[PDB]
């Protein structure tokens, strides 16, 4: 179902949800004053989501939450990340540098506090209701300078949401001595990660084990070989009873944000200039990655990785656009607001469609910049690596100037090292210049000559049109187009030679246009924003926010809804559970992406699934729910409809994408580890008996 509801709205929600199936009381999952199951969900490591699953602290979260740590940890011995790792005690137990988790202490309603202090500034169009520092200077003088030394481990933040019509303060306890515990091997962690992504039907077993450490007296500690195993305020208990079509399923966590409120204009620029050319233009550079990947296996070892980071965004795009298209996102928006626009004119208060009407003035107004910015972004910025090679640093270029030669060595030593970061093993210089010279004529057709960044102005100016020339000139002359040219300026360093560089001018004059464009731009915010709060104002005023969500902003939120399969198009039904057959059905043994962990094999020949099987027999992997969920809800619990632990959600289905936007019932699913699944990998794959028997399992 529809919202990524606050903690102080599961009282308004309440109803619908247990007519969904919820038989949990409301008070053992939020209590303001108390203990509750949300003192058992944390912020894992800034982004990602965790639940507490223990009174000694273990947490679960997804193994692509604690990929780089478990990647730290290994060895080329002892390879963890391609292994797994399962510590045999508590003693073993990794701990890890710059890592943390944050529970969500207290939340308080500080709206009359907050409204009232800004009440105090003359100015009418001030951004500091919005503008973080100020927030948190009102925060500050709220708990008490000086709150965090008195109150140790403890922080507190305010926060806006509904667009300056709500605010809330939150205290937070941050927990930094958090160490791996469990994962397990990355062919069950990312099984199908790349060509899977945003795929349902999925077979990933996507977990990763942790232990929140604190002092004695289980207080924040950073990691001090004395620190001992937190002792919770609450943890989740882990179901086995498994999941059904139409169960009831919810899910806590954090997710970062959504576009509820756009207008119908809002919408149409997404698309048109947002997603389109973040389409074509990574049409384009992901062509020619291609032809060079297939054409030579050196090169698709070396572009991997860059290859299928621009291909995560791309079919983001693909699927949002695909909403907008078929599923009425624009006419949708266009409803709400002039049903908001009807009734503000029965009231008598013009206010309303006046906010509407500024935000469309404005979004045309800003169209040409908009659509600049995002061509350089998309086709240059992103598009094309010697567009992040060095520039020298104001720094560097001063000790080239004049006098001191251990000085002018130490500033060329260091772009050595900048230098070496952009052509690195991965980078080639071929390939960049192929895709520079499509995404530069892709570029060329759509700017004009008076809006390019100055060194593009060369192409027509002086190589006549010519397109390969200009690039291949760039990397002729360049004291960057290669070892050899680099060395040679490393011996007779001069600042003339960097300020006439041509690879330097090209990345200094498109980074230059990059700012400028962002400059220009950013005045055009404020007036959205400003028009924005009065438009949330309305629709909340004459509809409330019974079902109507404040935006995700990076705090925590609950949503329910049901286990439930779709069909994605015609003729064509996708179930609520898949299976380890799937796993077996999709075993490449050739290609990464598809092994199969031996143990897991073997697990899945003798069927032993022991309790965590079905009722037939089949050993269930993962499952998806009507649930509304977004980036940050990675790693999030998912609770049945007793609170108790059913799995770990962990990615959206693509047909839901544009679920940022409008939220659709029959196509958006959120994609969830079963809980069981984490079990047997545990039991069968991992052999880690003690943090089953830890954990509080129930039937």
């Amino acid at each position: 179902d529809e919202g990524m509801w606050l903690m102080q709205q599961l009282g308004r929600k309440y109803a619908q949800m247990k007519e969904r199936g919820l038989k949990m009381k409301e008070y053992d999952l939020y209590n303001p004053n108390g203990t509750s199951l949300k003192d058992a969900v944390v912020l894992f490591d800034g982004g990602c989501t965790g639940e507490v699953v223990s009174d000694r602290g273990l947490v679960l979260t997804n193994h692509h939450c604690g990929y780089d740590m478990i990647q730290a940890h290994s060895t080329l011995e002892h390879n963890y990340l391609e292994n797994g790792f399962w510590a045999m005690r508590e003693a073993d137990e990794l701990p890890n540098k710059d890592i943390s988790v944050v529970f969500i202490d207290k939340i308080e309603d500080v709206t009359d506090y907050v409204k009232k202090e800004l009440k105090a500034i003359k100015d009418p169009n001030s951004m500091d209701y919005l503008s973080p520092k100020y927030l948190q200077k009102l925060a500050d003088k709220k708990a008490g300078k000086n709150f965090s030394a008195k109150n140790p481990g403890l922080s507190v933040e305010i926060k806006a949401f509904y667009g300056g019509n709500l605010y809330l303060m939150f205290t937070k306890k941050t927990y930094t001595d958090v160490r791996l515990v469990g994962a397990p091997p990355s062919s069950i962690g990312k099984f199908g990660a790349d060509t899977d992504n945003w795929i349902w039907p999925r077979h990933t077993g996507d977990f990763s084990i942790f232990r929140i450490y604190a002092d004695k007296n289980g207080n924040p500690a950073p990691y001090s070989e004395d620190n001992v195993p937190l002792k919770p305020k609450r943890f989740f208990n882990i179901s086995l009873g498994g999941v059904q079509e139409n169960d009831y399923a919810m899910i806590m966590g954090f997710p970062g944000t959504t576009h509820r409120y756009f207008t119908a204009s809002e919408v149409d620029e997404w698309k048109s200039i947002d997603n389109d050319i973040r389409i074509r233009m990574r049409d384009i550079r992901q062509g020619v990655m291609l032809r060079e990947m297939l054409a030579d296996p050196q090169i698709k070892i070396m572009y991997s990785a860059k290859y299928a980071a621009s291909q995560n965004a791309y079919k983001r795009a693909i699927g949002a656009n695909w909403a907008i298209k078929t599923r009425g996102l624009r006419q949708n928006k266009q409803a709400m607001q002039d049903r908001l626009i009807a009734w503000g004119a029965k009231q008598g208060t013009p206010r309303y469609e006046e906010a509407v009407h500024e935000i469309d003035a404005t979004v045309a107004k800003r169209a040409d910049l908009r659509r600049r910015y995002w061509m350089i972004e998309e086709g240059i910025i992103r598009g094309i690596e010697f567009a992040r090679s060095p520039i020298p640093t104001e720094d560097e270029t001063k000790a080239l100037q004049g006098n001191d030669a251990s000085a002018r060595k130490e500033a060329i030593d260091k772009i050595r090292t900048r230098y070496s970061k952009f052509a690195n093993k991965d980078y080639s210089a071929e390939v960049d210049k192929k895709v520079a010279v499509a995404m530069l004529t892709e570029y060329l057709k759509e700017i004009p000559y008076e809006n390019l960044p100055l060194h593009l102005r060369l192409v027509k100016d002086r190589f006549a049109g010519d397109v390969q020339a200009y690039v291949d000139d760039i990397f002729a002359r360049s004291v960057f187009g290669s070892e050899a040219q680099f060395d040679a300026f490393a011996a007779v360093p001069s600042v003339e030679k960097l300020a006439e560089d041509p690879m330097v001018l090209f990345a200094s004059s498109v980074f230059d246009e990059y700012r400028k464009l962002y400059n220009e731009l950013r005045p055009y915010d404020d007036p959205i924003l400003r028009a924005q709060r009065t438009y949330i104002a309305g629709l909340l005023e004459m509809d409330g926010d019974q079902d109507q969500f404040p935006d995700a902003n990076l705090t925590l939120r609950f949503t329910y809804g049901q286990v439930k399969g779709y069909s994605p198009r015609d003729n064509v039904y996708y179930g609520h559970q898949t299976t380890l057959d799937g796993v077996m059905e999709k075993e490449d043994p050739d290609n990464w992406e598809f092994v199969v962990d031996p143990k897991l094999k073997a697990v899945y020949e003798r069927k032993d699934f022991g309790r965590y099987a079905d009722r037939s027999g089949r050993m269930p992997v993962a499952f998806c729910a009507t649930t509304h969920t977004t980036g940050g809800n990675s790693g999030s619990p998912v609770m049945n409809a007793n609170g108790e632990l059913i799995g770990l959600n962990f990615d959206r289905n693509w047909e839901g994408v544009g679920g940022d936007i409008q939220y659709l019932a029959d196509y958006q699913r959120s994609i969830i580890v079963d809980i069981r699944y984490v079990l047997l990998v545990i039991d069968k794959v991992g052999g880690c008996q003690r943090l089953l028997d830890e954990m509080n399992i129930v039937p």
